[PDB]
């Protein structure tokens, strides 16, 4: 349906590799390095764990569980 289009599968896998660049980015080195490093890549987790989390409920809600 609306999360079935052939290219919000490719912003999945742009949000995938987003998601290893920011668990890429988190040390406490590179944390003490840039604290603004740090609020960056909690917001790129949080809005990719909403993204995430968003499909999967939407995906379930079709094949069980």
């Amino acid at each position: 349906l609306w999360i079935n289009k052939p290219w919000v599968h490719s912003l999945l896998r742009i949000c995938a590799i987003i998601s290893v660049i920011s668990v890429c980015m988190n040390t406490p080195m590179t944390f003490e390095h840039y604290p603004p490093l740090q609020y960056v890549t909690f917001t790129l987790d949080t809005l990719l764990m909403f993204l995430y989390t968003a499909e999967m409920i939407a995906k379930m809600h079709i094949r069980g569980i």
